[PDB]
């Protein structure tokens, strides 16, 4: 508090808000990013509550709460949630005074035109911020990582990409889409353990299911190994207790769920599995530069946490490329907060610090400005 | 660093420039001569690197870059870029002070009269060098074997030519022209390997393609019972491992390729094939001096390398000549170079140092000078 | 049924076979190149279907299918599938007895001559013609035209070329590929769609973007100005109702698609526009030949009928050659079956029945016969 | 069609065949004395094309074609060639019967009696005539003239000789031979156009050249003063039309192409110029015929067409000639058909019907007879 | 080196200098007497060149020269050209300080007197020569063969003469004289040659037609029955290889070219034959004198050497002459050097040293001195 100045580096995640400032290791604000007010609301005897907060007191108040996400799957699709969503951020877990710091905003990849507009209509209208930059948040983890040439297989929420880059470009015509990552997941681990007579079904059971995958579940060496395995299996049997205090056992669930990854038809996904998407990619490539891509492939993405994935996208990976090729398969720690560390070494980049917008130039070119001809 | 003086060599190549110190052996920078920056450049995050070099860095960055030559066929239709050639000649591979060094720098045949005073002009402009000499790279070449007499077949990249020679003079008649040269094996062998279901059309690989005709390929010993060995061939059948790490297979491209030099037709060529044009040349000559023609054919350029050259051509001559005739083919060791070095012996020419070009002679008389009544 | 004959004409498309009776204006039978059964298959109470037909059943069976293209790129590369192409297009569409009809089939541009020989093979072991043929599909094309003279630009599903020919011969130099044709464009409009926040990724979602392509888009007067006015542009904004009965609006979508054939860098495509390669062929061949090419540019395939493309290819043309050059474009109407023609012509040709290929000729010297020395 | 008869006049030409009917002024045909098929045949749709006509249809066919002349330097070396020449030149052309006309044919200088043998030879056995006669293609041109004394310059296609002739008789001891003539300008011109960065060298490019150098092309009033002007010269830069539509500029190569007459080192010719050997011709003849000789100087042959010839001859015989010498220089207005029309008036020449060679002449003595006592 | 001295006899010759010292039996100086230096002269890289040596260089430089003599129809006529021949006979030759000898140089027939003054005022001026004489050539020869009576038929290389002696005495009014010698022949045997399809027309060419004369060429025992012969001659078709390795045949050209000595009128020359003009200067003697030179008929010169020349000029006088004289026909084996061996014996003649012309007589009464009143 004083002239120099930070960088709101605000990175709008479908599940999680990440915010923090430009400069810092790692975001100082992670909050379920929904909303919710009661579902029953049955009044009472007085008030002192808040209508459809979510954020961290959702989670901790599961099952009086309905939840939303105005960012479902990475786009932004309700601008007076948002809105609450930020002023959340602002005021309740950072607690600054927007006015007085520049703020970087992420954008999902192929956010439309007219999104990164009312973005930056808010930010500047509403929240009254002296400038303003949006960054792409897969850009902004390619940032963080830091290695110009490679192939990256991000694995996050609600969205899986295969992105080949050479001397720091994404070569867009080589990128694959997949829908599948970790939402998905938690929605069929729900359905499989429904399956042993179990009932996971409301917003509560679900993020008692998205627990169980977090702690549990694994990748497997080879899936038809596993299930073979899994007859006499006495480890699978894991226990975990229930909030209701009821024990459940999981056993090939562990690795059913995230075999979905390598095999997307196990939720009727036409789409090619992340080892086939990766040789894919490559082969849209020069040949020339996928000896460069084979040695480089880097893993990120909150979905690319499980123990034995290097190890098995290094197996699959050898078993497709030619017999000389060399192979390595780099996993950064923490990956998954990768997308919001890109993002603080971009703010706080005091020597492209004329890339943030500022509030003449939304005045000038509107909100547009963010967006033609710059970020 | 100190009195005296070196002759700047400098060999302008249509694909490579040859450049070192007049008095040494061989040039000591050789890089290819091309312009090309980043042809989809999709920003990233930071900069670094250098717009259009090519030099060495292109070959190596195979894939990111584009091409052009600015001496594509010999002669240097662009000023700008051959301005960014030369600096990084001297002051990026040699790491000279060019106002420190007379240089002599070499032509193409037929090199227009403005083209080598534009050459001139840049020369003592732009480089403020204190002398230059423009030398012809034929010339240079005749001038590094050390024969008055002889016929000489030069093949390079991008023409061939046949010299008779008789006490140091070309006889200007008999030389005959042929477009063919390495260039266009190279873009032939691309188009046969596509025959077979392979795919090489990019700058890439074209490089690649390159590459292969320059380890595999061969001459045959005729070319009709060659094609013939083909079927029960079991030899030709080479692998050659491409840098994506699959593994092509080659037969008979490897002396299809370059029979084009004998069968100009193969390209669609309605020329004479070299063992024809030779003769064509000796037949241009009195009859006197052809029995020292025909003792004396020397061989020079880069696409005379090839195992087996010097052996067909004395099998075709002699199926050519008169029965009586001695015929001997020369084909000195390190040919391609050949240009290069009679640069090196002509601009380390202490006797002769007087035709080096000044730049009193410039003032005076403009660029022409270097031209007119001298080289 | 009776003595005489007719000829199979089967040309092999690498999305529609094209098959009819030699002498008929067009073919009576056009389907589906590909190969599907149920993805999901999830039995049910009966049968009743057919595994993997696609021909027409497939289309109107959108959603439950899944494709294969046998013959994806022009190459055929999967012969038991090719087999069961064969088989429908005789017994089930035109409902023939194959070994009553001397039968031409049609090949790509550079087809090994391993797959010609076991085109013919098939043909007389598995399906006993009389006799049969290869054709070159390009030249069949030719042959439909009638022009001797002339440069054709024909652009098609998987390729594009621009073909010199002076009386009747392909000057095989001239020649230039593009890999781009509508292939490309059906994919690269799924994309840009799917930039509005729509989302065509499935096979059924491909098949509905060709309809959107055939249907609306077309080519810009120039694409600069025609970008401007999409601004006020209150005509691009049609309306489109999905098989699901939601309406989508296209605008610039309409001409930024085709615009792809004059600016292959829209889909990273280094090569040149269809404008470029039309001069840079005309450039490879005789000057003195280049006043027929520039009055007979012949427009042929399925990706030149867009409306307006014959204007725009007038005005490029106009601008790169010599101001007192008289230039023409010629657009046959029905062109894309200008293939199918070619080969009925050639094989209804009574007069040049010997070019057809025999029982005796596979059985003396194999079917490489139907290769060396004719189709 | 009748009694009587004429004479068919062939004069066999080294690039054009002039013939027609005695008795007419000029030859009714004249056409390219060439052989040529398709040098790239690519078969195509049918044919309806003649192998090596050449004749008119090459020219207007340029590009395709290759060419030969069985006549290159004048002298018949290829027989089957001539006979298809000749056959041209009857059926087709004059559209005649051979067996109802004595024909006459030209023979070059120097033609060797065994070659007259077999032209005599084809004429009676292939053709049929009833009756032929050979002619000096020379004499034939002093025959048209009518002078009987003076020295003729006679300048054609590919040779240039100067006859004193004192009462009808070439004393042949004076004549001198020069093998330059306009084949020999014509390659000068292409050569001397490649060195601006032009590049004509194909057959369809010579054919181009020539056409620039009979319309172009013109001779100085002095060659070194006209050097100097070209300088200033803002005349010589006259413009030209490739057929491929592009524009040339020609200057200085108007006046050095044909300077090669006056100064044969142009092309390498170490030969003295056409004013040298006009003065050692003349001076090889008796001293009292000299002023005979001096004021009867004839031009003739296509290659003295040039504007300005006349008055440049005039100004350097005056130069070598005493100087109370009458110079006079006569050129005749259509000389080039000077050699047709000298035949013409000897082959119409009843009162010397005897002089031609009848088919009981053949039988007696062979075809040697029209060689021995007679033409 | 001491005392005594010899006598320089340097013998001038039209084509070649004999020179040596008084007192050998033959000249040890042979040199073809021409100047040249390169026609084309393009340079190169150095030099070490002779300008216009020409002597023996030239021959053996054949084809890159140009030629001069200087003393073409044996009268000197360039003294620059005459003082560099002198010089390279005196220093490069022999070898021999000139001021240290007395040196005897021949002269032609008729040679003006103002030529043998300047002859003599550079062996004085220039040479320094202590003394010298001036001989006349045919006076040598005479010298040489020792016959006082007898009539010589003297044909050498550019003249022939027919001289009648009585005791020692040439009868001046009886000599008579012919243009025609071996230079002739030689230029006839080029054109001959050239009849046949040849062509023999450059400088090499010349001196490779003046081999095949020498080697090849013989006089016939009857022009007619030869001719007749011709027809069924099997050994006439000598083969002659060039030196371009060709080979030639040669067949009646081998005795018409030397046939033109007895029938001048084969090149065109109206002069008696050499028999014709022997019995005419026999005729112009007294009647009384003709029985001594008929019985004493001597051949010289090097165009006398002919096998088969001495018994047919027997066998022709015999025609003429009365059939009871005595006739005899001499020819001395080595007569071309009959010339230089005169002069040897002349200038070696101590006992007629008075005849030698001084240094004080040529500064007393100048040069004419060796002229008036003496030789
Ligand atoms: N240790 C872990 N193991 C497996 N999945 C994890 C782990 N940590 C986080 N995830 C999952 O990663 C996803 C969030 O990853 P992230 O990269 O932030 O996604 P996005 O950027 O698409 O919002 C969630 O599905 C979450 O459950
Ligand atoms: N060992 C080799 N075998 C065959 N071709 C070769 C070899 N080395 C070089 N070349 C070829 O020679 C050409 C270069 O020869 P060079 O004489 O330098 O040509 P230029 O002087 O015309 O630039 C290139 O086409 C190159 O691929
Ligand atoms: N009216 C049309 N407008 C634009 N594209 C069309 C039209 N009709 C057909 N096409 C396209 O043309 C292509 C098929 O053309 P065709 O010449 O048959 O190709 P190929 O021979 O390469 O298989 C398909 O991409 C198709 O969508
Ligand atoms: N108007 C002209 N100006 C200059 N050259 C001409 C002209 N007309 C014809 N020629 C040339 O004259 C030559 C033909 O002359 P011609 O006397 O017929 O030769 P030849 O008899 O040796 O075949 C050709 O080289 C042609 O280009
Ligand atoms: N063996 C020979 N047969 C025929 N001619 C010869 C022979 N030897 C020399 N000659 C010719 O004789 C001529 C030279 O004779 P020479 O008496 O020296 O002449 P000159 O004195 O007139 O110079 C040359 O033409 C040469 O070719």
């Amino acid at each position: 508090d004083e002239d120099e100045t930070t960088a709101l580096v605000c990175d709008n995640g479908s599940g999680l808000v990440k915010a923090g400032f430009a400069g810092d290791d790692a975001p100082r604000a992670v909050f379920p990013s929904i909303v919710g007010r009661p579902r029953h609301q049955g009044v009472m005897v007085g008030m002192g509550q808040k209508d459809s907060y979510v954020g961290d007191e959702a989670q901790s108040k599961r099952g009086i709460l309905t939840l939303k996400y105005p960012i479902e799957h990475g786009i932004i699709t309700n601008w007076d949630d948002m809105e609450k969503i930020w002023h959340h951020t602002f005021y309740n877990e950072l607690r600054v005074a927007p006015e007085e710091h520049p703020t970087l905003l992420t954008e999902a990849p192929l956010n439309p035109k007219a999104n990164r507009e009312k973005m930056t209509q808010i930010m500047f209208e509403t929240f009254n911020v002296p400038a303003m930059y949006v960054a792409i948040q897969a850009v902004l983890s390619l940032y963080a990582s830091g290695r110009t040439t490679g192939i990256v297989l991000d694995s996050g929420d609600g969205v899986t990409h295969n992105v080949p880059i050479y001397e720091g470009y994404a070569l867009p015509h080589a990128i694959m889409r997949l829908d599948l990552a970790g939402r998905d997941l938690t929605d069929y681990l729900m359905k499989i353990l429904t399956e042993r007579g179990y009932s996971f079904v409301t917003t509560a059971e679900r993020e008692i299911v998205r627990d169980i995958k977090e702690k549990l579940c694994y990748v497997a060496l080879d899936f038809e190994n596993e299930m073979a395995t899994a007859a006499s299996s006495s480890s699978l049997e894991k226990s975990y207790e229930l909030p209701d205090g009821q024990v459940i056992t999981i056993g090939n669930e562990r690795f059913r769920c995230p075999e979905t990854l390598f095999q997307p038809s196990f939720i009727g996904m036409e789409s090619a599995g992340i080892h086939e998407t990766t040789y894919n990619s490559i082969m849209k490539c020069d040949i020339d530069i996928r000896k460069d891509l084979y040695a480089n492939n880097v893993m990120s993405g909150g979905t690319t946490m499980y123990p034995g994935i290097a190890d098995r996208m290094q197996k699959e990976i050898t078993a497709l490329a030619p017999s000389t090729m060399k192979i390595k398969i780099i996993a950064p720690p923490e990956r998954k907060y990768s997308v919001w560390i890109g993002g603080s070494i971009l703010a706080s980049l005091s020597t492209f610090q004329q890339m943030w917008i500022t509030k003449q130039e939304y005045d000038e070119a509107g909100p547009s400005i963010v967006h033609r001809k710059c970020f």
